[PDB]
DNA sequence: TGCATCCGTGAGTCGAGGGTAATAAAAAAACATCATGGGTTGAGTGTGGTTATTGGGGCATAATCGATCTGTA
């Protein structure tokens, strides 16, 4: 009772959550710093991390 | 003297994949350096050339058979 299975999934949104905590470390500043107008979104976020 | 605190310890052969990644700026000048290309050394490998021959065949100069008409009891 004390005991708790952990599955794939489980561990999987883990490392998701990372990854978006990395992504977010980043997004902080680039908002912070960046352009009003002609940022795009896409163009300030990084799909290395995750 | 009692307290927390730190510091080593803890098996053995074996196998199979075996490597993955958060980010970053550009100019200019200045200098170093290797890369290729063309030219002297030089270093070969290449190739004919004269002169030492030693078996072989040869012509001389000798030699030992093979076949028939004149001399002796």
């Amino acid at each position: 009772g004390n005991r708790r299975i952990r599955s794939v999934g489980e561990m999987a949104e883990n490392q998701f959550r990372v990854g978006l905590v990395r992504v977010e470390r980043a997004v902080k500043e680039r908002l912070s710093l960046g352009d009003l107008d002609t940022l795009m979104p896409q163009d300030m976020i990084n799909a290395k991390p995750i």
